[PDB]
């Protein structure tokens, strides 16, 4: 549809954890099975095969025996430092994910992360009810990427205790 636009979310966040403990998170299966568009309790499978151009595939239990499936595929992995990825397969165009950690001075790492994602328009809708629904789309996004983040955060956090 040559109508559909895009929205971009840019998430920063500063944590203590070194790079390598935040980029393995993003790389690692028994980790992403806590965090990634899952949990602990909720996953019902996880595969993962973390190198450039493998997939994954995340299957999240919801309320009344209904089920998420996630699937992409990593496009880019440089260790420590970059993690491109997208959200569906290449009916349903690709999500982009490209997230960057830097080392601080201080702390351990920069995270920088971009998503990109395309927003169907609906039939005979006006220029203010598309805005609207982009607008609706990107804070439900912001809101569940940060969800996920600090979720991230912990099962980071947690294997520095134990
Ligand atoms: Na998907």
């Amino acid at each position: 549809n040559v109508e559909n636009e895009h929205v971009e979310v840019e998430i920063e966040k500063l944590y203590k954890f070194s790079p390598e403990l935040v980029y393995e998170a993003w790389t690692k299966k028994d980790l992403l099975k806590q965090w990634f568009m899952t949990s602990a309790r909720t996953n019902k499978e996880i595969e993962a095969d973390v190198k450039e151009g493998g997939k994954y595939r995340i299957v999240d239990q919801q309320r009344n025996g209904k089920v998420n499936v996630i699937e992409g595929i990593y496009e880019s992995l440089v260790m420590d430092e970059y993690v491109k990825m997208t959200i569906g397969m290449p009916s349903e165009t690709q999500d982009v994910i490209e997230v960057e950690f830097f080392e601080r001075e201080t702390g351990g790492t920069q995270m920088l992360f971009y998503y990109r994602s395309l927003v169907e328009k609906e039939r005979r809708f006006t220029n203010l009810e598309y805005k609207q629904k982009k607008k609706e789309y990107h804070d439900a996004m912001v809101h569940g990427f940060e969800l996920m983040f600090d979720k991230m955060y912990h099962v980071i956090e947690t294997s520095t205790q134990q």
